């Protein structure tokens, strides 16, 4: 069994989906990268570690690139004009049962569901109002 | 119009849903709290700010409590045995158009979709393997 | 194939079986945990390393907990009264054929079969005599 | 009881079984050895001591000869190339009742049951994957 | 994908082929091994890491047993006299697209194609002349 | 005979084949280059040396360029945007028979055959998983 597999990061219908695939798992940091030029690739990393005697802590990171071509002196390269960086830390006490964790996951999914405040603000270059 | 409204944080079917409602918007920090004892309430906060000349940065935070009763000297109070803390920062360059942002949101939703690596690990008190 | 699978650690004959499942592979240490909070879980880990120029060494560990509900600060926490620890190190020369290795497995199985000296002593809080 | 008796270490189904028998009890350390030269014998030793104020520790050791291409009764100067060494240390808290200890034994039996991850890895000269 | 599968390392035309199979994935380093003692096995390992700000590096290693006069399952203390070691490091700039990488693979295939200089030299215990 | 011959490094099926030819043997390093300016050429080198008293070591290197036309100082120069580098070191004991060496060649060919794990990963900007 393995959960270190490829998955769909961006569900753009069924065509133009960004799939991210495993690439390296060094030093306890799982890393996934989308295909093609590493320079324009999406990146996701995840690591879990015991932060204190009572808590475990997950550190997830995602990079969404803005695909572009750079032309310097007539030489064109595939690059990322810029990147957005998502950095999240999740602390969970060791007393949390599997049920408790499922709830935590649902809270995260709910937080970002379409239509809700946070995702609507982000999607529209806006804050709360 | 307002996006500073109540929303469903945990979609537990249609019964036992955790709804979170606005409570305070001081100093540019929007805050939502679930009903009943503040001590056992779920909490979500969000603020956006220009981090540099080129980037805007969102800071979202969620607290999932473990509901419990504390009995000290015969006096019982509603408290949270412990809390899980989600802390996420999202940096987005000012060149990002609305389309670019929608993609960013989809990446976040994809990252946490049921079945995918990260949420499956968290839900099962596990790391990547 | 993939030998990283779930298995039943304690066979109580279908009813109340302690089954353990893959939970982490960070740093080259395969880990399996029972379906409990991290504070009350059975835990098994295994790792292999080339200890010398001519040996390989498997380090296997198991934690059998005694679950309890402790009242800390007036709050009830799911905890472990104590844990029993098994620690085994197996050193196998590189010249060992697959059939040579099956011999080791059979020897370990025979060592612990019901009725044999060692498991009888352990199960009776007794020594060998 | 009087559990210090001969037993079948390797069960090859009646024909070609390896039986190991009492051979030493110096210092309360029970030793069992197969019927071979000491450089080619199967050896098992066991002893218990209270390791600390709250724990008892069983130290079990097993030595298994490399059989492929073995020359029975021959002299092989590099003995380490022809033997595998198993070292088991079982720590059991003094509160453990007999039932608790039976469960611990079952856990050990489950860990090594045929078909499960650990023994399959060992038998195939492999790690976990 | 899920390219971590068994494959034919040495193709002797169906009869007497050497198949190598997954045997370890510790630290994201994939390992494949043939069905032999570790002193006589064919071994292949592979891993990728971003070696610098602008490059990614694939490190591939292959070990091949000396077969002439080999004593199957035997103990040979000077292991180095019985194995050949191949070390490949492939550095690919992050700008390389999938097509660029296909070409790189073709170059490697061409380099080693039967009848070409390099492989003929190796196969004849020779240098270039 | 003379194994220092031209060969096709990249077989694009007759049309657009990258053929490489002998270009230097100074200092005991056999070199082959494609028919291009030294700034845009594919390059292959090989050398053999008795690395130790009992080993021989082949050092083979390949450079796959990405050709481009850069405008420097208003003038257009035929140049290389980047280069991919392959570096392989093969250590073969002196006891290796010719048939033993053919085994190594076949193993290297099998390693890179179309469809097998390693070349699939490389060609997809992916790791093994």
């Amino acid at each position: 069994a393995s959960n270190f597999t490829q998955f769909v990061l961006v569900d753009n219908g069924g065509t133009g989906d960004v799939t991210v695939a495993p690439s390296n798992f060094a030093n306890g940091v799982a890393e996934w990268i989308s295909s093609n030029s590493r320079s324009q690739a999406y990146k996701v990393t995840c690591s879990v570690r015991q932060s204190s005697a009572q808590n475990r802590k997950y550190t997830i990171k995602v990079e969404v690139p803005k695909v572009a071509t750079q032309t310097v002196g007539g030489v064109e390269l595939n690059v990322a004009a810029w990147r957005s960086y998502l950095n999240m830390e999740l602390t969970i006490p060791i007393f949390a049962t599997n049920s408790d964790c499922e709830l935590i996951v649902k809270a995260m999914q709910g937080l970002l569901k379409d239509g809700n405040p946070i995702p609507s603000a982000i999607a529209a270059n806006s804050g709360i109002y």
